[PDB]
């Protein structure tokens, strides 16, 4: 298999949720093995924007999502954002990829900090210190300064800064189409196969 | 009227041209004045990306858009790419406010480092060196490090670095509701109404 | 096989085509894809500094390459400076490795700003992003304080800064043989075999 | 196998000789190459704070060290601090990953600024250059801000600095416990199989 | 009596609780005052990583260090993570000496940044304003270039950063000699006597 | 007693001897143990710009020292340039103030770069690390960039950059009245009493 | 002629006097012109620590020199602080080389800022603007952080910074001695011919 | 004549003594003096990539090389690594430019660093601090980050960063025309005249 796999899939409090429920689904079906983190603004995001009623506790969480996607048991793990004994709070753990999908504001300034506060936090610390691949899909607008800064910061260090901007060069038709579209992306980034979006140019041969 | 009277609306060579044509259109039905300026990247993201079949020159394109938009006589002025007679290409010209969307990472640099090689590059250099406002749409993803630089310069400078990063908390439903969302930030940004996006919470007096 | 399938290989306007040449041969003879670029400077160096007629459109350029290096059909693909139909124009392509030999100061400038005006810049750009393979072969002297902090970001970022100055730890009795030594670094910094320098020191046991 | 198939180990100066010692025992059970190289200062801390009788030249060390360890004949190679005739030497020598274990700070000052005046500096600025794995040691407390922007420095190139800081999270208890965990924490960073240190929380399916 | 008169004492969620309970108790034996301060996740690691069993609220745990170091009554004031009625908030408190034992890397990053969010950050925070001792004692490895940075921001302003490295110079033959080398650091970096580790060359008068 | 008991004197290969062997001997009448450590150019500018007949091995220099200074038997202690078991190699060692008069700008870039390789050097990087005095006395004119930034440096970590620069505010007379405000300044910046240079306008009460 | 045809030369209120009465006498012996400035606390500099009585106003200050120095007429210009008519308030002036000997801190500071207060000051901003010759001679110690980063910035723009230093390496016998060594390599830096300090090493042939 | 009377040329352990060779001979030719000096690594250098066979010692060194040259006795002075009774060891020399060809990467970080710790470290020390000409010429691919802003500290303090990269454009037909491009290079830099490489375009008078 191309690719990692385990990936962590955290979803944090910016506002789309879409793009992270896709790519768990997209995981599931590569038969990859995902630690999935949620924060409580990501669950009022994920109620007030969706259609999907995703449990409190981690482990009705854990059944509920493993229906959603089909996944297989244990294919999915959950834990909540105090629970050190997971794999993702030490880097002793087995090596895994980390997407942060999608990333607010104040996740990302964390990160760049090393604030640690919650075990999305401490994830992506580790995930910075083993040299782990590191992705956060922002979605905000305007961008300020501020947050300019910590994406370069992070950049400089080897994480993956892809934003929630989606693309028209594959025509997309559906408001699916553009969440297809940066789902992709970020699998091409993790090395994990996909056929949503073509390869740009392979059957051109000369200009 | 709130806002400004005239937009310099620049269209470069990134994969989001719905956006700069939604917001041509309304910049048009709040009865402001278009000075529109696109590059020969742009001219083959319309082609293809997009139902457009926009003309080459000058003024056969202004005599399209006026048609496509509904404007009055004169209401949008087309310039070319080396015509510095144009008002944008001098600080003396009447002021106006800037908005390059999509806004190529090419644009971007060019924006950044003050290249002026043609006239979108040259209008942005001198809208920053008058203090006039400048809005940088970029359609990237991964942003990498050179990217982030180069907004982080401009943001620091005054620049709004405003990316094609639609939110879902209005409940799209379509593609052309996404593209609203971005339109309605561009507008807000220049003070400009809008009602494709309620104010968030207007109605909410306590917690 | 070791390394990468696919090389992006863009020659530019330094005075060193002979390394471009002697690489792409090489690549040809361990069946790698190239991708090849080459701007309009590089191509009055090659008129002027070699032996190799080189023709001026992409079609007839493919077909002389394909004969000179003594390729199978398709394997050598080129594209002129605005295909942006072309694979490396965009990161949803499939994964290449990107080598810019000569790589000119002005393309190196272009690199390190973000500038992408033509394919080559954008084809670095785009692997700089997608975190691809990315090595730039200088032939400059002296080197100012431009070319070098230009140098210093762009390594600072992941990408090889490998000058064309060969070394005499080989024993070289011609042209070719320093060429040669340039090549088999570049190769070796890609990952792909070549028996041109021997392993310094395999054979030393102890001191 | 996963991992390198050759490591060049180093001892400096800084008093932890226990784990470089521990460390080679290891590579070796993992039948992996080893070139061992050590200084002056580093012969000095051995002989004080160990029992390890180490010969003072290259070949006597070489025999000396395939016996401790139960190498297998030419899998542990040493190298004199002048023999510029080894493969660590030269950026075209075969790739291996480096371990500078333990790093004293003035070895890590030389590295940090370049300054190659023996083999042990010259094969971290080679293993730098050529984007090859470098993993620093240090042993030193406090550490001052020259050490601290030194290791920087490094980090930002992408060196592993891994100080000897033990974790208690596996109830050690011996003094070899503790240089296990600082071993198992290299091996890992290494991607080299190792069974004394537990993947974190690897048995823990939800929170 | 030389060094400080009072210390606080903060413990976080670093995996090392064995030296922050054996500097308290040398603490008490040299007959000084702590404000003891510990965080919660502290208390998930004394709990799981010693036969330590702290109670949870601040008056028990008071007692109960109380009675664990032998200390005089009044001696260990204990104060909870939002008690802002304490000393340590407060720059307008008596002096004293500051020590983060273990310090995560949370923690470190939050008073980097001057987070402020419970006692023991702001605790830092005013130790650094009133130019008052404070020691960081870490326990992470690999350290990111994140944790660097934050370590380097804080020695540059005069904190002390202290890693839990021991030293193998005075020959340990337990884990509990391991961990007496780091507090014997701390104490001399206080100013504080101690007679666990020698005073190096001490009785050496000549080379 | 006012100011340090133990000081280490370094004395560097700078053209300035006689501020080294003067302070020596204030160190001495003052009765403070004095660490003497010595470079190999250092002992040729002694030999060729002064009369003082130095030995080359320590303990022959520590017993002409003894004599030259009047000093008590183990007053001075003198210790060789690899001499490891010497106090000034640790920090763990008893607490002394280091002076290096004069300073080399070789020894001026070792001190700022960390590197340790001697025991002049080492012992500079105990005593920043340690948070103890650190003085260094440069003799160079022109000064340059390299130099400058070696001694901002170490001034911003708080070094003492002290340059061998006499005033003539007290009327000298002789290059010996010259020598000694140089080292009258040294003895004030380590708060140790001396009567060469009276305390500027102690006895002006008003202007 | 070697060197400079006309020299500015300010004194200013640093403790040493002599060095500029010195370099004035050698200026004046090697026929050149002189464009004389000095501060008013130079003055009081002088008053105090030398046997010179300078007197107040500038064509007496003028013709006292002239007898003080045997010049010819003209050959030393005085002028007073504020006086804007003199060529070197302008870089319209005829090229001349500037010295600042002593140098204050105060006008360090001044130089390195940009100040332009009185003419000492605007001359020098002009001798920068100009390119042409700057040396300020400070007497300073400690040499504190701000010094060092004014003289830092201003070395790196291509003024010397000749600290008042003298060697030792040419036996000096007298206080004339050292201040004729520092007057030397003014006079070497500006390219003037000295016969005070032999020329280094230029009798060795061999090693 | 234009130029420097008297040239510095170190050699250094880079792998190209033919170029330092062939401008020493070129230098000889000229009627310059040289004061030469080699360090131990480029006597190795030497001795396994040329066939010259250069005595070790300094005086059959200098009888050997005036050989070699043809140059006129006392023409080429050779001094050894610690020779600080030589020229260049000291600002107060005769003028003369410096050329470090080739430069070792060690030689690159002591020279940017101001390590000064031999002979050609010192003088290139010297050459700074006095505004001297100084040309280094690294011989290394690729270049890391370490190599490039050693580089870059050096050219913006004036150093000429001259790579040992030939240039194509003047038809090379051996190994002998591509050393003499680069020596013609150094002689460009240093304005000593060469007829080894035309002046580019000196006959085109219109486009
Ligand atoms: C409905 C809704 C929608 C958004 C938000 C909140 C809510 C409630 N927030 C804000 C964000 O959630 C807030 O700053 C949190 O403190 C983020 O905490 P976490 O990073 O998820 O722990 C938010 N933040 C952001 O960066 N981009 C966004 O698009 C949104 N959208
Ligand atoms: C169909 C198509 C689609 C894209 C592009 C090109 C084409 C042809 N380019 C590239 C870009 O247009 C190129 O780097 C140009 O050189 C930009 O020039 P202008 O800034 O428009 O003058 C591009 N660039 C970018 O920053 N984001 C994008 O989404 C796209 N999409
Ligand atoms: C014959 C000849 C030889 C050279 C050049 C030009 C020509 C015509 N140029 C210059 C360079 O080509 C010019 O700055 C171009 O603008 C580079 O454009 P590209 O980067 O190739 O698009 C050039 N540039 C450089 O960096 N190193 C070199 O060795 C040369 N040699
Ligand atoms: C017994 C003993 C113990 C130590 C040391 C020395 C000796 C003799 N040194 C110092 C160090 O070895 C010295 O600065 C050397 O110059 C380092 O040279 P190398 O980097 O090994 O070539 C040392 N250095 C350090 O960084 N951390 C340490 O723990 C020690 N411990
Ligand atoms: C058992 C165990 C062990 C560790 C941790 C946790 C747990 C549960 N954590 C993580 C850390 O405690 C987490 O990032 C907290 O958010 C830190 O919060 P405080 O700084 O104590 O408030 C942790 N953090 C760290 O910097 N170094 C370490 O050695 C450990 N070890
Ligand atoms: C006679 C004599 C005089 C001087 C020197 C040398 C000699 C021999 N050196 C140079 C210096 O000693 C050289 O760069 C050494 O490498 C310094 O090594 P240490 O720092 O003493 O180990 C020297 N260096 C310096 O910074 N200022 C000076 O005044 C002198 N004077
Ligand atoms: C007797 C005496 C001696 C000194 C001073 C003053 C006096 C009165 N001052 C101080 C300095 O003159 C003061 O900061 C002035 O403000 C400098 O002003 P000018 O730069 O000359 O205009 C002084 N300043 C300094 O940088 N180094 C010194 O050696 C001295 N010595
Ligand atoms: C045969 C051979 C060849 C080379 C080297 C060595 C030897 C032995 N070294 C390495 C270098 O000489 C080493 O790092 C020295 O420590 C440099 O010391 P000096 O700067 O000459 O004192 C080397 N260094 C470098 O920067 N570029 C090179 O091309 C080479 N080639
Ligand atoms: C939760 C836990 C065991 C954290 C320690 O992990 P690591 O040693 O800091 O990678
Ligand atoms: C096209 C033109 C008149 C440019 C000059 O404008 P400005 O004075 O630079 O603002
Ligand atoms: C030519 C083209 C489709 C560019 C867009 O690529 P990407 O989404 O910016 O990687
Ligand atoms: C010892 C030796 C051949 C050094 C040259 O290696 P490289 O070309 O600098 O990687
Ligand atoms: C808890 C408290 C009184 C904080 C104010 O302290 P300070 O004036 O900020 O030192
Ligand atoms: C010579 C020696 C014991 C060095 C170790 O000292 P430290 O623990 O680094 O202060
Ligand atoms: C005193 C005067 C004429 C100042 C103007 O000089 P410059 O044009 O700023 O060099
Ligand atoms: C070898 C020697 C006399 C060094 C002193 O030279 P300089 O005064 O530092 O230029």
């Amino acid at each position: 298999m191309s690719g990692p796999e385990r990936i962590t899939l955290a979803m944090t409090g910016a506002s789309g949720a879409q793009y992270g429920l896709r790519l768990l689904d997209c995981l599931v079906q590569e038969e990859r093995e995902v630690h999935f983190l949620i924060s409580k603004a990501a669950q009022l995001v994920m109620a007030t924007q969706t259609d999907v009623a995703l449990p409190a506790k981690p482990q009705a969480m854990q059944a509920f999502l493993t229906e959603y996607c089909g996944a297989a048991a244990g294919q999915i793990r959950v834990f909540g954002q105090n629970d050190w004994m997971a794999p993702p709070a030490s880097g002793s753990s087995a090596p895994n990829a980390m997407v942060i999908c999608p990333c607010s504001t104040g996740t990302l300034s964390a990160v760049a900090t090393g604030a640690c506060n919650n075990l999305i936090e401490r994830a992506a610390d580790v995930a910075l210190k083993e040299r782990r691949p590191l992705v956060l899909v922002p979605r905000e607008a305007p961008f300020s300064s501020i947050h300019l800064e910590n994406m370069l910061k992070l950049s400089n260090l080897g994480a993956v800064i892809l934003p929630a901007a989606p693309g028209f060069y594959h025509q997309p038709q559906s408001v699916e189409d553009l969440v297809d579209f940066v789902v992709a992306r970020i699998l091409n980034t993790l090395g994990i196969p996909q056929d949503m979006l073509p390869r740009w140019g392979e059957q051109h041969l000369v200009s």
